[PDB]
């Protein structure tokens, strides 16, 4: 079962679920909760369309300035997933990455994501990141961080780096490069979500909202892909 | 005249051309020879508009790989384009400055874009920014090149460098962030243009082809932005 229409690795931009909410004279928090379910959805999804990679923007960093409550209903709402999901990704053969800057999460939730990675690191099928406290620059400048060190070690002349050696460095470097970039919610920015990974992918925008994106809404961006011409 | 619709900063990517002298029968040079008629255009509309910056996608550094011939063409149109729009650019106070690795870039050409810089360096109006040669990953090495040297030099700790110095390392980190990206052509993709800078930036891309953009076309693009609830 070859990627459907061909396509490697799709990026979403999961907008959409305070007005969703708001819509329907709910708080935020209910439309965060309705998103897990749209993201169960399409990880199904891709997993059985032969997906490879399934990158999900699930808490930017500039996410932090947002109400301290929704914050923390986000939080316990990625505990929870971890909780109830992983050993369903598991006996799905799915890999779970968490990318971003986890060190700035609880403890609860760093333990939980160390240990959901550990006991899915061998996995083959479907290898899901999760961007949470990510960040496109930050994600290229923990790169750079990692290239001047080796500069300080005396290791590497500043003349020597070059684009494919700082791209062994970003995230997600080992995996197929990111072929299309869905965004719902109506928006048409990238709000910094892979900037180095999306040089040559489709961007796909739709109005539909995240907690309604469902296999009909990516069956479509795949036939979109695949009419990239 | 504040910018059109609160538009400082508007960067194209002018694809098209190809195919609008190929549905005519003729070849890809003589809609590139057009595409300059709407470059002209575009600039005058800027510089009417009170946009402070204007980036035009003018070569890609991916585009050395295409016919021999279609190069040298452009690299002649680019030549003809200096020698022959500098003194007005300078008369409407045009700021003049071309982005991307142009040590590539033949002796005359080299000569000319000192000259025209020169010339126009101490102009207020619009700054036009002409991406030639460039590409998005090959600015963000050169700025991290020039942060590694200053590691080397023992002036800078890897563990200093975050994302602001980086920003301040970029092509055009002296004016205003790109509010907006069009994209002319059809295609739905940044195609390696202004990566780190395009972050938080409303990207717009249109059917139109290059050659056919006109004003009101740019006006519909701005529309667009004021829009981007
Ligand atoms: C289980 C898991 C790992 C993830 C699912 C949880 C979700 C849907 C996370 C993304 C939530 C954010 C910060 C969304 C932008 S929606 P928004 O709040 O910006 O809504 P709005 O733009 O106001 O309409
Ligand atoms: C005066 C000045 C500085 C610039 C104007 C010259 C132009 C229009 C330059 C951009 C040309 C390129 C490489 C365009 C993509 S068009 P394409 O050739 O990819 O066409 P296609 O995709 O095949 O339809
Ligand atoms: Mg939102
Ligand atoms: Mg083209």
């Amino acid at each position: 079962k070859l990627p459907a229409h061909g396509c490697r690795h799709v990026a979403i931009i999961m907008d959409g679920n305070g007005r969703w909410a708001k819509k329907q004279g709910k708080i935020r928090a209910f439309g965060h909760k309705a998103g897990a379910k749209s993201v169960r959805r399409a990880v199904s999804f891709a997993a059985n369309n032969g997906i490879e990679a399934l990158t999900l923007y699930a808490f930017s960093s500039e996410n932090w300035n947002r109400p301290a409550q929704e914050v923390s209903a986000l939080m316990e709402l990625f505990v929870w997933a971890l909780d109830s999901e992983v050993k369903s990704l598991h006996r799905h053969n799915v890999r779970l990455r968490i990318i971003g800057d986890t060190s700035r999460f609880n403890s609860r939730l760093q333990e939980r994501i160390r240990k959901s990675e550990a006991l899915t690191a061998g996995n083959t099928g479907l290898t899901l990141n999760i961007a949470a406290n990510y960040g496109g620059r930050w994600d290229i400048v923990q790169g750079v961080r990692q290239l001047a060190e080796k500069v300080q070690q005396g290791n590497l002349q500043p003349d020597q780096i070059d684009e494919e050696m700082l791209n062994q460095h970003v995230c997600m470097h080992e995996l197929a490069p990111v072929d299309l970039v869905i965004r719902t919610g109506g928006e048409h920015r990238i709000s910094n979500f892979l900037l180095w990974q999306i040089a040559y992918a489709e961007l796909y925008f739709t109005d539909v909202l995240w907690p309604d994106f469902d296999e009909q809404d990516f069956e479509g961006a795949l036939n979109a892909f695949a009419n990239r011409e």
